[PDB]
């Protein structure tokens, strides 16, 4: 009964053991899930980036092409989906100049340049300057009012 | 025998708060491997990204060179190869108008976009649109039929 | 109570798998962690690698764009922000050769690009070369010295 | 003593539970790290695949840059690097044209352009064909032989 008492003890502190090994595990999944927590917030980050400069190098594209009296080409959303399908797609400038104001507020959300709810006179503009309409022709052609 | 059996029950506490804790590491770690599961769908979004955006600014780069009777450059296919080596690399126009019917199939394939599988006449200029060949002189010119 | 005293001894033979099998969790999640750093770190070499690819690409797209009398764009950080907003954005040559001091050296930091604090001289020219301002007026043209 | 027995049976019982769980955390995390090994090498991919990228537009757009008597810039490695900055920077033909021959081999390293170690004699275009170097005078001018 000696022995199951001393017997008894060890068993305890073998328990001790056990339990701050039990604890390492603990702390340590918590950091790593903390890292991951961390890491999916960078890739997010990279994300929002690439998809950034995708719309960049398009737009830039399409701007020397418009000096060659090129047709441009379709350009991706701030998030990278194409856009509507049920928009319009955009070839030149009279395309955008008859368009609708709401499709001109849904264009300006689309490519994440503001504007302001009460000044019509520079969205159209602006959304010329964001696709990349630049030639000379372009500034020198008038925009229409809207209906 | 009183204090072994308070010290049974003790015990059994002790195997509660174990019991606990282990669920405590359970839930974590499933947290976890869900939370790498998503990484690892989000990094695939980002490679399908970063691939369409070099075969954009490939295509767009030869477009421009284009218009200085300048060689046209391979492309990278939608996943990022290099096409199948035994797929004859292009320069120009006439190099396309003289593939055979498969192989037109094969590259539309490569660079994701759609056809109709009865509308000959568009696969020819619709590649050519894909690659780049832009230039005056690559509207003016007409493809030929098949064999 | 001998059947007592070889069960006690099973146990404790069961308390050393279980205790291998800790040491099992306790250095399988150590190399976890260390590589979840080591991914960390590689992911921030990610980032400041597409970042300096953004910054060059700009450049180098309002240098051809330059020799179109058109007008450049703003240029990201060599850590990918936009500039300090009160800091002027860059549109032409005089532009910069109207800039404080302490303004150039500000953008200097900006692109990462080192100069020499007693050599004023350099300081435009060197910055003209890392926005883009490339064409040949912009190198007849004549910096104007500080106040 | 029979309660004795009984409870110890159960805890025999309640040592299986707690054994299988313990697999459970084993395979689960053995899992994690083949995922993460696999991850790691996926990230290693999409690295290489982004310097390549990197190389090819800074290359291509040199190409352009050469139509207009512009001077071309630097080119990263295969690996993202710059060059060894002994290396001498490369702006013209000429330039090539005098460059020793171990430094010829460095460069054809440096771009990941297989070449033979006997005929020199293409060492030379296929530089500038890697580079850029693309316009007609580049083409009508003639290389020098090595010393």
């Amino acid at each position: 009964m000696g022995e199951w008492k001393k017997a008894r003890e060890e068993d305890k502190e073998w328990r001790k053991s056990t339990d701050e090994r039990l604890e390492n595990l603990l702390n340590i999944v918590r950091e790593i899930l903390d890292v991951q927590r961390d890491m999916r917030n960078d890739l997010s980050n990279l994300t929002r980036k690439v998809d950034r400069m995708d719309m960049r190098l398009s737009r830039n594209n399409n701007m020397i092409m418009r000096s060659f009296r090129q047709p441009i080409t379709e350009v991706p959303f701030f998030n990278g989906d194409i856009p509507d399908p049920n928009l319009p797609r955009i070839t030149r400038i009279e395309d955008i100049d008859s368009l609708s104001e709401e499709n001109c507020t849904r264009y300006l959300k689309g490519y994440g340049v503001s504007y302001d709810e009460n000044d019509q006179s520079l969205w159209k503009r602006q959304l010329a300057k964001a696709v990349g309409l630049t030639a000379a022709y372009d500034a020198s052609y008038t925009f229409s009012p809207f209906s």
